[PDB]
C-alpha cells in the first residue's frame, strides 16, 4: 500500500515510503550541491529501501538577510509535509500514520549555516513539535570525534561521535584488546568516507530501534466489560497481581514493568498496549481516577487533553500506591481462583477488595454486543453504606462524584445527571471560567474558545478577546461586545461556554460473579452485589486464618504431649530403630506435620514427602526442651496460640472487614491530602 | 614560583601558569578576531586565574592553498611549546611539570575551517601525542544541542552536548521534575551566551576533575629495602593483604583497587603511589615480575619503554594471578602476625611463601644509608635446592634467570655476570639483533641506533641503513658500510652495538626475619634463612590444623560420653532447672565449647560470652541424636575424626612442604604457557 507523492518531481522516495512500514523509512532533506552528493554516497552504502531523499539547494553569496524572501521557506516546508505524511498525523499520537519515521539533515561546504536547520527545527517546533519529542525522530549529519582500531580479540574499528562515549569505552572495554585511537581531523577534501560511515551507522541503529516494537464476541466483551467486584478487565488485573507478584515498594520505569507483567501473566497482547494499560491505572489528574492504584511519577497525561500527552514508557516510572494494599487486602490472596494456562497461573479470576472499586472510579468500555459506563463515586459514601447494609439500615443514594473536582452535579430523572462547570462575571462584560464538566478537556474548550475568537468560517467570530491564566486550575477569562454578553444570556452563560455535560447511568453493565453479562439497575444494585460476596470473604478469610492457628494450637499440643510422655517416663525414644520409633509414634496417634504446617494422620505406606510431612516437629527439637523452664515455656506457647485462636473466633466477619475499612479511612485522608498537596 | 613567558608579547596569561598549578591552567587559544571576543567573554565568566588566552588571527579569503607558506605554523607551533611548558616534559610522564594543564581551541565565524584544530592535532600526534591521550587535556568549544529548563523540586538550567547524556538523563531523572526541552538553533549573531556556558561548565568539571588527585633513617629503609621471606616492601605487602582481603576472583580497576587497599592497610602515601604499585606486581613484559602475582588485564607497560608506558589506573584492570595463592598459602595466614595501627590491624609483618619470593623476582632500591639490588632467579632451580636443603644434600649453585628471555649469562668472577643478547651477521655487511640483554629496553636500543645513522653531531654517524621488523620478539636489522663492518670487529660486535650489560651481586640486602638489615653474601645465604623460617612456619601449620582437628575430636568425644550417660541412664536431664543441669555437667568435667569450637574446661563466674562458650552443643543436639542410628553415627563420626588427626600427626613438615612445591609446580607449568602463548 504506497500512498505515493506526485507532486514532487526532485523527490527519491524510499521503496518502503508511505507504505505499511512509512514510520521505519528517513527522509534525507540535503541543503545544496555538495550536500547532495554526500548523502548520495551515504545512501550508496545503505539502500533506497528506507531512505528518501529531496534538496533544497541554493546558497548564494554572503551571510546577509534584509529585503526577506519567504515564498521558498513556505513551500519547502509543504513538501516536507506532503513528503513526509505530516497533517496526518493527531497530535500526541505516534509514527505509523507517516510516510516517513524520521528526517535526516544534511547540511554543508560552507559555514554549519544551515538557514535549514534553524527554520526546520524552528516549524517543527511550532507547528507538530510532539513529533520532535519522539527519540531520534529528528538525526542529523555529523562526523565522529575519534576511530578507534582493534588488533587481535577480533578485528573491527569503533567510531566515536562525542567524548563520554569514548570515555565509557576506554574505562569499560579498552583494556580487553590492543588498539590505537586517531584523533580526527585526519583528512583532505572528502567527507565521503565519513558520510559512508554515518549512515552505516545510522542504519545499524535504526534495525535495533524498530526491531523493538516494545464467532470474537466471548474474547471481546472479555477484554471490553469489566468485572464488578473489583472493577478490572483482565489487563488491568494481570498489572495489578503483577505489581503484588514482585514486590513494587520502590519505583521501576513503566517500561520495565511492562515485560514483567507480560511474562508472569502471559499477556497476549501488545507491550505497548500494557504500558498503555499501567499509565491508566496510574494517572491522577481532574477527571482520571478517583483512586489511582499504580502512582504517576513522571508525565503520566494532563488534564488538559485527558492522558494523551503522557510521556514514553522508558522515561515514566510506577509503584504501588501505599493506599493499594489497604484496597486489596494481602490476607486475601490465599482465597482467589488463579486462573490456569499452560503450566503457570496467572491473576485471578477476580480480586474483591474492601469496598467495589468499581463503583470507586468507574468503568467504560465497548465490546461485541454489550457497552458500558458507570462514573465514579465517592469512596466516603460507599462505606458509609456498605456500613448500612452491615447494621442492617436503608441504604443512603450515591451520585457520581470526582476525586478534586469542584463543579456541580444534579439529577434530573433517576439514573441522569446534569454536570456544571463554574463560570462568573467578573465585570461588565468580562466572565471568568473557574471549572470545567468533569471529563470535558481543558483544550477541547480552548478550542471551541479560539474558534468564537477568530470566528474562523462557519459563522461569525463572537469573542472580543480570550485570556487564558491557568494556574493549578481552569481560569479562562472571556471579554465580550455589550451586544454579545446579552445574547449570551439568552442562550445561557453555561449551555454557550459547553459547560455542561449528561452523567446517564442507563447502561451499567459488568460481568457479576460468576462470568455472566450483568446490565446493573442502579448503584445500590452493584453495590449490594459486591456486599454479599465480600461478605462470604471474609469469612473465608476469618476460616484459613484460624484454621493455620487450630494447625499450631495442634502441632504445639503434641510437642507437649511427646515431652510430657516422655519426661515421666511412658515413651522412651533412646535407642530402638527408626522404623521402630516412628511407627510407635503413629499408634499413640501423633500426626505428622508437612513444611507448611499441615498435620496429617494416616499411613504414610505405599510410594512412602510434603504431602504428608514428617516427626521432625518432635525428635527435630532440641534435648534442651526436656528440661523444666523449656517444657514450661513450650506451655505457655501452647496456652497462648489457644488464646490467640479463641480470640480471633471471637471475631464477626463484620468485625474484620471494619477493622479493615477503619485502616483504609486514615490512609484515604492520607491519600487526599497528599494528592490535593500537589496541585 | 611562576616561570614567566617573556618573548610573546599577545599572551595573556593565567595568574597560576607556570607555577606549582599550571597543570590545572587552560591555554585557551584562539582562531581569528572574533574567536578572541567569543574567548573573552568567556573567560569574564570563569577569571584569568586558571585560564590563559593566546590569539592566532588571521583568515584571509578563499579555503584554497598551493603556493605554500609555513613560516608562521612553524613559530605559531614554538609559541604553544614555549607557553604551554612543553619540551619540559618527559614523554609518558604527566601533567605537573607543564605551565598549562589544557589546551583549549577556538575556532569560529567561518565554516570550521580550522586551519589550526587539524594542525594542532597534527602536530600534537607527531611530537607529543602522549599529552594527546590525556584525559582532557585538548578541550574544544562546542555548543549544547538542548537545553533543559526545570521548574519545581527546585530550579535550574541543564545544557546538554550530545544525545547519549540528554537521553540517559530523560530516562533515569526527568520524570522527577516538570521541565520542558528546548532544541538548539534558537540564536541571533551571539554566541557570548553560548560561549559563557561552555566555559562555565568546563570550570565546573575540572574544579571536579583537579579536586580528585586520586632521623628519616628508619622510614626510608622500611619503605625502601625488601624484607627477605617475602621479598616485598610494606607497600607491596599491603596491596597483597589487600587482594587476599576482599576475594579477588574476578577483575576490577586498578583505580578501584587502589583506594580498597588504602583503607583496609591505613596506606600513608598517594592514591597515585599505590595504583603504580599494584602496576609493578602486575607487569608482564620480558624483564619485569618472573612471576608477576597480580595479572596485567591492559596496558600495563611493554618491553619497549620498562614499563612507563603503562595507561591511566582508571583503564586497566588487575586480579589474583591463579598461581599467587598456590606460593601464599591460604592456610598459613593465621599463622602471620598482623601488625596493628589505631584499631584495625593490617598487613603482616611478612608473609612466607612456599619459595623466596625475594629470589624468584629480585627486587632493587635505594633508601638513606642503605641500598639493593637482587636479580630475578629461576624458581624451577629455587625448588631443586629447597629440596636439597630437604635432604639435606649440598645446596646446587644458582644464576640470574629471566621468564620468557632468551639470551646469555656468564658469571666471571663469583658474584659478577655479564649478560649478552643476541647478534648474527645475516649478510655480507647486514647484521640482525635477535635479542638485547634483559633489562635493557627495546628504546633505550633504538634512540642509540638512530643516532649512530643519522649521525647527529657528538661524532659522525656510522650506520648505511636500519629496519626495524618486531613482531613480539626483537629484530633491529642493520646495514653496514664494508669499511664500518670491519671497524665493528675490531670494537666487537656486542658491544659496539650496547648487546652487554653486567649483573652484580656485590649489594644483596634486604630485612632479615627480625627487621635488622642485612647484606647477604649469596643466593645461598638467601635461601637457607628462608629455608629455616619456612621450615619451622609448616611445623605452626601443622600444629594449628593438629589443634582444631584434636578440639573437634574433644567436641565429638563429649558428645558421646553426654549421650551414653543419658541413654544409659546415669544423666537425666529430664527437668531440674538450668543452673541446675548446667552445673552438674560443668562437675561431671564436661567443657563448653565456644562459637570457633575452642573448649574451656573452667569456672564460669564472676563477670559470666564467647571467651567460655556453652553447653550448647550438648542440649542443643536434637532429641533425634539420642536414638541409635544417630549414637553409631555419633560415634563412625568420632573415629573419622580421630583417624584425620592421626593421619595429620603423621606427616612431617618437610612433607606437607613438598606437597605445597608439587602443586605449585603444576601451576607453574601452566602459567608459562599461558605467559608464553600471549606473546
Amino acid at each position: 500500500r504506497k500512498s505515493r507523492i506526485t507532486n514532487y518531481p526532485k523527490l527519491e522516495d524510499a521503496n518502503k515510503a508511505g507504505t505499511k512500514e512509512g514510520y521505519k523509512c528517513t527522509l534525507v532533506l540535503t541543503e545544496g550541491d555538495s550536500a547532495l552528493s554526500l548523502a548520495v554516497a551515504g545512501l550508496a552504502v545503505v539502500g533506497r529501501d528506507y531512505y528518501g531523499c529531496y534538496p533544497l539547494r541554493g546558497k548564494m553569496l554572503n551571510v546577509r538577510e534584509a529585503s526577506a524572501d519567504q515564498i521558498l521557506k513556505n513551500a519547502e516546508i509543504q513538501a516536507i509535509k506532503k513528503i513526509m505524511g505530516l497533517q496526518h498525523r493527531k497530535k500526541y499520537e505516534d509514527t505509523k500514520s507517516l510516510r516517513y519515521g524520521h528526517l535526516m539533515i544534511m547540511t554543508d561546504q560552507d559555514h554549519d549555516g544551515s538557514h535549514i536547520k534553524g527554520l526546520i527545527i524552528n516549524f517543527l517546533e511550532s507547528s507538530f513539535l510532539g513529533l520532535l519529542d519522539i527519540q531520534g525522530f529528528l538525526l542529523e549529519f555529523i562526523t565522529p570525534i575519534i576511530k578507534v582500531s582493534i588488533t587481535k580479540p577480533t578485528k573491527n574499528t569503533i567510531a566515536f561521535y562525542n567524548m563520554p562515549d569514548y570515555e565509557k569505552w576506554r574505562e569499560e572495554e579498552s583494556h580487553k584488546f590492543t588498539w590505537k585511537q586517531k584523533y580526527y581531523k585526519g583528512l583532505g577534501t572528502s567527507l565521503a568516507q565519513e558520510v559512508r560511515e554515518y549512515f552505516s551507522n545510522l542504519d545499524r541503529h535504526l534495525k535495533i530501534f524498530h526491531s523493538l516494537q516494545g464467532l470474537f464476541s466471548l474474547a471481546d466483551n472479555i477484554r471490553s466489560i469489566p468485572n464488578v467486584l473489583d472493577g478490572f478487565k483482565p489487563g488491568q488485573r494481570k498489572v495489578l497481581y503483577g505489581c503484588f507478584k514482585k514486590n513494587l515498594k520502590s519505583e521501576l520505569k513503566v517500561a520495565q514493568l511492562a515485560p514483567y507483567v507480560s511474562e508472569c501473566t502471559a499477556y497476549h497482547h501488545g507491550e505497548q498496549s500494557l504500558a498503555q494499560t499501567i499509565i491508566g491505572l496510574a494517572q491522577n489528574f481532574v477527571g482520571s481516577n478517583n483512586i489511582y492504584l499504580l502512582l504517576p511519577n513522571g508525565a503520566f497525561g494532563t488534564r488538559a487533553t485527558g492522558g494523551k500527552d503522557a510521556a514514553a514508557a522508558r522515561y515514566i516510572y510506577t509503584e504501588l500506591n501505599k493506599l493499594t494494599r489497604k484496597i486489596f487486602h494481602p490476607a486475601d490472596d490465599p482465597l482467589y481462583k488463579y486462573i490456569q494456562e499452560d503450566e503457570k497461573t496467572v491473576e485471578p479470576e477476580w480480586y474483591l477488595p474492601i469496598l467495589p472499586m468499581i463503583l470507586v472510579n468507574g468503568a467504560e468500555g465497548i465490546g461485541t454486543g454489550w457497552s458500558t459506563y458507570i462514573p465514579p463515586f465517592n469512596p466516603l459514601e460507599i462505606i458509609k453504606n456498605i456500613r448500612h447494609l452491615m447494621n442492617d439500615e436503608e441504604l443512603e443514594q450515591m451520585h457520581p462524584w470526582f476525586r478534586g473536582w469542584t463543579g456541580t452535579i444534579e439529577e434530573i430523572e433517576p439514573l441522569r445527571y446534569r454536570m456544571y462547570g463554574r463560570i462568573e462575571q467578573i465585570g461588565d462584560n468580562v466572565l471568568e471560567i473557574t471549572e470545567l464538566p468533569a471529563r470535558t478537556w481543558t483544550s477541547t474548550i480552548k478550542e471551541y474558545l479560539l474558534l468564537g475568537l477568530s470566528g474562523n468560517d462557519k459563522i461569525k467570530p463572537w469573542i472580543k478577546d480570550m485570556e487564558e491564566q491557568h494556574d493549578d486550575n481552569i481560569k479562562f477569562i472571556i471579554t465580550l461586545s455589550p451586544e454579545e454578553m446579552a445574547k449570551t444570556r439568552k442562550i445561557g452563560f453555561y449551555e454557550r461556554f459547553k459547560l455542561i455535560s449528561p452523567i446517564s447511568l442507563m447502561n451499567m453493565v459488568a460481568f457479576d460473579p460468576h462470568g455472566k453479562i450483568k446490565k446493573y439497575n442502579s448503584v445500590n444494585e452493584i453495590l449490594s452485589e459486591f456486599y454479599y460476596v465480600r461478605l462470604e470473604y471474609y469469612q473465608k478469610r476469618k476460616d484459613h486464618m484460624s484454621e493455620r492457628l487450630q494447625w499450631e494450637v495442634e502441632k504445639y499440643s503434641f510437642q507437649v504431649k511427646f515431652i510430657k510422655m516422655i519426661i515421666e517416663k511412658e515413651l522412651t525414644v533412646t535407642n530402638k530403630p527408626r522404623n521402630a520409633i516412628i511407627q510407635e509414634l503413629e499408634n499413640l496417634g501423633f500426626p505428622r506435620f508437612n513444611k507448611e504446617g499441615k498435620p496429617y494422620y494416616g499411613s504414610p505406606n505405599d510410594e512412602i514427602e510434603e504431602l504428608y510431612g514428617t516427626y521432625e516437629y518432635l525428635l527435630g527439637m532440641r534435648i534442651w526442651s526436656l528440661t523444666k523452664e523449656r517444657y514450661q515455656k513450650l506451655l505457655k506457647q501452647k496456652q497462648e496460640k489457644e488464646t490467640e485462636l479463641e480470640n480471633l473466633l471471637k471475631l464477626s466477619a463484620k468485625d474484620i472487614w471494619n477493622t479493615d475499612l477503619k485502616a483504609f479511612e486514615v490512609g484515604y485522608q492520607e491519600f487526599l491530602q497528599r494528592d490535593a498537596e500537589a496541585r
